[PDB]
């Protein structure tokens, strides 16, 4: 299962955070497929609680009310339509699966759900599933408040409520079956895998029990015997009793130390410098590459929530952000996920953003459509990082060099480094406060190459910097510390 199930030649998935199904469907056809993206992680597709205080925050989608495919992103018809269209184009769909819990216990009963389904948090009643008091861990948890109070007790992390979220009793076959019914429904529709939300709060064995009940991927699109791609969200920054290695038997795991460390290195915090990245990978204490799902930032930590803390880089830090995503996409470690966000009015008070709950662009709660500007950027406040030339081209760079070994490393002992991927690609970084100008061994065949960061190879010529590689594989690179993007990347497919 540890396989992404993407089409051979596509090495990344993009998280289109809070996008509408019809928009993702269009994007699959007009951009994702043509540009070589392997897949899309979609926000929870199941019915959630409609929260008006604050006004429709992004996190209301992590408070399930039922498993009906009915949310602000669209209905079941639109969802199935999106999966079909995307698949028929070679772009996979991965579902954000919230199976650990239902909504907050403090939520009011009624029908304030994205689909009118009736629910009653207080009496533990969710008739639309259905679920009742018998399906929650209320009696199982032993904390005085019923919530998770101590992360050093691996037992309450699993049996108690993560910040009040009603905890499902995943050891009961009935509950396991209603969750598998939900997931198989999605698999049969055509989804290629799942992000198991809050995997640290579930026992490795209960997860395994559910995965045993899952179908093989839709044979109309996937070869027989295909298993769904599973990546478990486990925030393991060391120090806790629960280790992400405990989950290797169920599938991959999100490596949160990846973005956190890369963040500090590129920001050059407390001594860190890029020259130290020569042995980036397991050498830094990360999980084995073949069990890693990596990223620079995610929906949680890009807004002071998840893990990484203050070192995390996001679109807000555009220049350093493109450099980290660039390094990630060039380096051989793990399977990469690209983030695509929307802008929100950050309002830092006392060093904290009081507007981090703000939901996606909307009009009276109705999510805005993604509009494409003439330069390919997006309107309506969608940042669309996946459409930034520097990022889009590095997505293609990863596809071109897939399989090539890590070689020809160079560093000045400070923050100017470079390395190639076999004889298929080469990348150079200048993160020092002074210019870089030197001739380096690239390992690429002779010729004139287009730098894919500053420009594009527009059949016959380049729109940006051009690099000339000699017969012995050497080439001169010059990067001012004043460049908009302090790094250059060239590959086999950008060769003139
Ligand atoms: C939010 C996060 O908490 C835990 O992560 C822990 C992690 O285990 C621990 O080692 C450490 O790591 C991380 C690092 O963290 C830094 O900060 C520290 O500085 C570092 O030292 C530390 O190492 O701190 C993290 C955050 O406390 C879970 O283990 C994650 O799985 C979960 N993330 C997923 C799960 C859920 C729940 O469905 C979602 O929550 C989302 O959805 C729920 C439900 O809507 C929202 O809860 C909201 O609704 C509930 C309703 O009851 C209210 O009670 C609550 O106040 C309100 O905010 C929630 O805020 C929202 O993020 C997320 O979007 C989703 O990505
Ligand atoms: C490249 O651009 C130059 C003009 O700057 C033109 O002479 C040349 O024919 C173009 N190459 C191709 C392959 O179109
Ligand atoms: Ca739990
Ligand atoms: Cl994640």
């Amino acid at each position: 299962q540890y396989s992404p199930n993407t089409q051979q030649g596509r090495t990344s998935i993009v998280h289109l955070f809070e996008w509408r199904w019809v928009d993702i469907a269009l994007e699959c056809e007009r951009y994702l497929a043509p540009k070589g993206f392997g897949g899309v992680q979609v926000s929870p597709p199941n019915e959630n609680v409609a929260i008006y205080n604050p006004f429709r925050p992004w996190w209301e989608r992590y408070q399930p009310v039922s498993y009906k495919l009915c949310t602000r992103s669209g209905n079941e018809d639109e969802f199935r339509n999106m999966v079909t269209r995307c698949n028929n184009v070679g772009v996979r769909i991965y579902v954000d699966a919230v199976i650990n819990h239902m909504c907050g216990n403090a939520v009011s009963a009624g029908t304030s759900s994205t689909c009118g389904s009736y629910f009653n948090p207080g009496s533990r009643d969710f008739p639309a599933v259905p679920y009742s008091g018998w399906d929650f861990n209320d009696g199982k948890c032993k904390t005085g408040s019923g919530d998770i109070e101590n992360y050093n007790d691996a037992t309450q992390v699993r049996d108690c409520r993560l910040t009040g979220l009603l905890d499902l009793a995943l050891e009961k076959d009935y509950v396991r079956s209603k969750i598998a019914e939900y997931m198989n429904h999605l698999i049969d529709i055509g989804v290629a895998g799942f992000r198991l939300d809050a995997s640290k709060h579930m026992w490795p064995g209960d997860i395994k029990a559910i995965l045993d009940k899952l179908h093989n991927l839709n044979s109309n699109w996937f070869p027989a015997g295909s298993k769904p791609f599973i990546y478990q969200e486990v925030i393991d920054l060391g120090g806790e009793p629960i280790k992400s290695s405990d989950y290797f038997g169920n599938g991959r795991v999100t490596e949160f130390k990846y973005g956190a460390k890369l963040g500090t290195v590129i920001r050059k915090w407390n001594g860190e410098k890029m020259s130290y990245l020569k042995n980036w990978g397991e050498g830094w204490g990360f999980v084995p590459s073949d069990r890693a799902l990596v990223f620079v930032d995610n929906h949680d930590n890009q807004r002071g929530h998840g893990a990484g803390g203050a070192s995390i880089l996001t679109f807000w830090d555009a220049r350093l952000y493109k450099m980290a995503v660039g390094f990630m996409l060039a380096h051989p470690y793990g399977f990469t996920r690209v983030m695509s966000s929307y802008r929100w009015p950050r309002q830092f008070q006392n060093g904290n953003d009081v507007n981090d709950w703000v939901g996606p662009p909307n009009n009276n709660g109705v999510i805005k459509e993604v509009t494409i500007n003439p330069d390919t950027t997006c309107g309506n406040d969608w940042v669309c990082e996946h459409r930034w030339r520097q990022i889009r081209n590095m997505v293609i760079f990863r596809n071109v060099v897939d399989g090539q070994p890590f070689t020809n490393w160079y560093d000045n002992g400070s923050n100017q480094v470079a390395f190639g991927r076999g004889n298929r690609g080469f990348i150079v970084f200048n993160n020092d406060d002074w210019s870089f100008s030197l001739t380096l061994q690239t390992g690429l065949p002779a010729g004139t190459y287009c730098d894919v960061i500053s420009g594009d190879k527009i059949n016959g010529n380049c729109t940006g910097i051009k690099i000339y590689v000699s017969d012995d594989g050497k080439a001169h690179f010059s990067i001012s510390n004043s460049a908009e993007d302090p790094f250059i990347a060239i590959h086999a497919e950008s060769k003139l």
